[PDB]
């Protein structure tokens, strides 16, 4: 029935399930989870691993005593269970300090501390067992247009990931970069916005190979975008080092609903790709249970998160084995896609009559595409509502 | 006054004064312009020159005799008038063939049509004397998710644009390419759908330096984005080749305003950072005149675009020559944002109590950014409420 | 397997399948369909009727001997097939005389034009037999704030369908008129742009009573709008006069694809309140198959509208009907919303100690809506994944 | 110049000016105002009055005695400095009691509780003067779609409206009613999400003539529709009880921006409208001073939200007054949009062959609305450069 197991690899923030409920308009309506419970409880649900924010497991201004309780805790309750740390992240947006950014606010000395803080929380993720190590620049950008010079926050944002290039470089940790786009909120629009973005910026960092992006399902949805289609574009890129998976209803506000939950069918698609593709990482929720929810509740918000993403996964897997549809892909041509366009050359292409002067754009233009009856069989799977 | 002249550097396509009104939902409210006519009533309204897709200039289907006249008239009027054509298209989104895209149709011998209808063009448009070779993918992408597998749609186009980079390097041509973002529309989602992800696809051609964006404001304001942010991101990149200026009141389908309509605060922004950054392409217009206007209508829009751009230009150099705008910059600490977060280097930075265990976060956090009285100039100055 | 029979009451325009493909930037990919082909092809699908805009039956301009050949044709295929025609409609935004709008254009000529344009075909399909005439004022806006005085225009549409109103009452007919929102497209704004101010404007029409809503599943989507919850405000006003099923990917342009397609979890939930309702008016797709698509996928693609239609009817009622659903939502209290709140009176109430000095907000808010594990038992359901 | 001055009429939340910051991701940034302050320095700064929640102004849980001394020490700030209090609110969002809503959770019980607290605070504000009371659902709606029948909550708000209604009659207030919209946040999707619904709502309550619409510019703005023509309708429906303003960057969360910001034509259009409708109500603001500000620019933002009210009016008048609008208006029928259509009536206008039979669609198709010219002048009224 759809029960996860530790090799679904599938991993949870201590934010998601430790959300309290605090919103822009409305006070906390859950306790405080302690980092050790959710360990435990994500582990018996099936989980794989946690993530976290520095100040998620550690509270922010903790002295050097404070913190190695905190730490020794957590790593008990990890070693108890197996349970895996693959990323974690800094905090560079919830204290005021932080209000014009972290990496590129216009305060220099509020860059600095960014990067000290970011620092110190690379080396615990690194002892931790990190693979990747996110960065969400929730706080980089701006509400009006005289408040930012985006070009000089450009040469501030590669001068930090170029430091920390250089760190991880200097320790020899093989921990990598993954960038977290979002357009917009808290910062009236965020710099880096989208997976393209990121993924260009990437190009223009001193050491490229340790930067990839941890797109979010939602985030890419608050723009309008396609979200299967940005994924493609990360792994034809080789850069989906992580993903973050939940649920959003367009563009509005960051909802992070369970993943399933929103945009249904670009879910499918999602899975479907991420499976056909071979994506290895983790299947990471970045999600919010509503705050109408008590703590039974957030479990069973967590373990939907899971579930829908095996329910799906099961269908994308019958879809693509389905005679059916194989014969629907090659009656829409996507075999011909994958071809390559003038493996003759250059030259081939332009001496080639059958290109251009007898070319029949009528015939051509009058071969339908089929894409409906592909959409529907693609329809039928996902609803279990075959043959 | 506000009274354009060519040095301004304002360019109209064919397709802009010379759509018909034809939309989803309505039959032409205008009659077909002849080029010719367009180059000579630009010319007199004091742009610089035009730009064309090859199905604008010379009907699809021409024979090779018919295709000659209506290059040398249209070369004819320029001659005449002194105007440029910097820029040029492919059409690769109105005929039918083209229904599933051009570069990444799924059919191999439309993806081979296309490139060599491409070529056709850039000759004659380096014939024009065009800097810049724009391409906009509007059919490249998907309705539904089964029909494009996007990673070979993307393996598709990375061929189809270095064979383009092939040609051109081996005619020995300076000219450049522009790929034109939008996010949707006329596909449900197009691919390379905003200026960032042209931007990373640019950058694994064979010959990136042969590629840019030419953005267009209305397409990122379809997914809403920033469209100064953008244009800042491909400026930083050293990528912004052209640009399509015009106005788009929010998320809906493309409007094409005139430029100035829409997000006039956008505007003011995006006219600030070109003239700042010292961008020296052309000041294209890629709008409509809405089909609810004649010819004198058209005219009057076209008019508008370069009317709102001097307007603006005008207000945004006053807002960063203003002694008191300068101040508040400096309040703003906009000056600080220059400066390198750590030049001392990482070991520096890594000993540097003052940046963290002696950073004093409280005192840092309580200092006022000041940026609403340094918008509130910025709305003044555009305002000419000083 | 999910084959629509004709009292399942599902109907299509005759410019739906006969959408020729042109778009802003395209040209035409299908020949034009003659309406008496798609009315046997509909009847054979089991379709259960047809609808038009006057102008797709009788083309633009016809003399009266062409009118009365299309409408004989159109009736013999109609008679042979049993096939209803439930509603009709008038193409105020096509020819270029419609730039400005039809009943609020500026030009008072345009406006009169429009009411006899509109008249005329009232007369057809009253004859024809339908119960429903829709009314989609796509051209009644503006691209520019001056060009349109709102408040005069409303008084232009008013006055608009109170004659209309007083037409219908003068002739005796039964027929009622369904007023359809669109936000924007192809006017920059489109005036009643939502199903709510559609309702709002007929309550101050002179006789209410004959007028409802034809709302469309895209169109309020294209203002970011709960579908769902406007169809539930209409129903509450008793004005689902008729709807428009489609499908839609959120905020752009109008897409009008196959219902299902789009927002999945929209659908469900749609057809899970007409069914819980008891909607009885038609299910009518306004639908365009893709241009990409030759005439079997545009039949392939009304036929995919029926057949979605009628797999979330199922998984809606399966959801329904399971005890374990009941009892989650008696935990969510789905139960005590459709409670009088006050039915004890105002005066009670100010006396309740229990409503306010005596109660324990504390001990209320602590108690969880429950509201995940119910919308996960939906999604079990709608992806045929239970128990 | 722009000052303002009382008899503009301007008013703002408690909650405005006194927004510490706190967002989704973030803590607060400013310290907490004392109401006594934001009463004094609105009044410095030519503000007419001032607006708040319950809560805003007694802290939830006071105790009597704590009540009557904040409401005494406000009421004594008011008196000093002659501020009014035109509108008061209730606050049924922030505490977790409300998580499932107010007047629509499905807890019978907290429904109960909404309405006592909601007519508790109806009875203060009418004791300081209020002419309007808002209410602002916005806990009332889903982020699931089993979660909420809809048809059953619009039966539970309406009988709390019913139960307000009720309760104002039977104390001889004269108060009424606004419903404020919102299309969504905090809640997935808001019930009544639009001005379209709020006013057709109101028409199912038994005493619909003391009902009204609080638009927000920002609001209507979050579904990506005109707020001008929204107002327009409310106008329309004599249902334009109050107002909020600020701005909005379009589809995404809720801004609230100063007035003025945003989207800066939606903002000229609606002043234009509000002026020449004759609007007479409070113009008030409900916005937050970003939390990148201190509190010099908390008063900056306040007064920056009058001055554009301000600039827009005084443009807004120059474009009407102007000669050559006015020929342009006229030239774009304008004035024939405001003849009746068929004062003839029915059975003239179907006997009436220049209406169908002899119209020549043609002849008026190919007449320009001359649209384009009209909003050039509009946008160089607004602009200053004409
Ligand atoms: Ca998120
Ligand atoms: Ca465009
Ligand atoms: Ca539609
Ligand atoms: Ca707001
Ligand atoms: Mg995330
Ligand atoms: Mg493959
Ligand atoms: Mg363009
Ligand atoms: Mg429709
Ligand atoms: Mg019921
Ligand atoms: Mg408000
Ligand atoms: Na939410
Ligand atoms: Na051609
Ligand atoms: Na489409
Ligand atoms: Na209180």
């Amino acid at each position: 029935n759809y029960q996860p197991t530790p090799e679904d690899r599938f991993t949870f923030g201590l934010w998601t399930v430790g959300w309290q409920g605090r919103d822009p308009f409305g006070d906390a309506t859950r306790r405080a989870l302690d980092p050790v419970e959710s360990v435990r409880r994500l582990a018996e649900l099936g989980a794989h691993g946690v993530t976290f924010h520095d100040d998620d497991l550690i509270p922010f201004g903790s002295s050097d005593s404070e913190r190695e309780e905190h730490v020794k805790r957590f790593r008990q309750a990890l070693d108890d269970t197996g349970m895996k740390v693959p990323m974690a992240t800094t905090n560079l947006f919830t204290h005021p300090v932080f209000k014009d950014g972290g990496f590129t606010a216009n305060d220099r000395d509020v860059r600095r501390y960014a990067l000290r803080k970011t620092i110190r929380n690379i080396d615990l993720a690194v002892e931790l067992g990190a693979e990747t190590y996110v960065a969400w620049g929730g706080r980089e950008g701006a509400e009006s247009g005289g408040a930012k010079d985006v070009r000089d926050a450009l040469d501030r944002m590669k001068e930090a990931f170029d430091l920390l290039g250089e760190y991880v470089t200097s320790q020899g940790y093989d921990i990598r970069f993954a960038i977290e786009p979002k357009p917009n909120e808290p910062r009236g629009d965020i710099l880096l916005p989208t997976v393209g973005h990121a993924l260009a910026f990437i190009e223009r960092l001193e050491r490229p190979e340790l930067y990839g992006v941890n797109p979010e399902v939602g985030h890419e949805q608050m723009a309008g975008l396609n979200f299967p289609h940005g994924i493609a574009q990360a792994l034809w890129a080789g850069k989906l080092f992580h993903i973050d998976l939940n649920g959003q209803n367009g563009i509005k506000y960051d909802q992070d609903l369970r993943f399933g939950a929103g945009d249904l069918r670009a879910a499918f698609w999602l899975v479907d790709l991420l499976e056909s593709a071979g994506y290895s990482g983790p299947r990471h929720f970045d999600f919010k249970p509503p705050r109408t929810e008590d703590f039974d509740g957030v479990w069973a918000s967590a373990a939907g998160c899971m579930r829908n993403y095996l329910i799906l996964k099961e269908r994308a897997a019958a879809f693509r084995a389905d005679p059916e549809v194989q014969e629907a892909l090659r009656a829409s041509r996507l075999d011909e896609l994958a071809r390559p366009t003038a493996a003759d050359g250059l030259q081939a292409l332009l001496d080639d009559r059958s290109a251009f002067e007898e070319f029949d754009v009528d015939a051509a233009a009058a071969r339908g595409m089929a894409f409906e009856r592909l959409d529907q069989l693609a329809m039928d799977h996902l609803l279990g509502a075959r043959g």
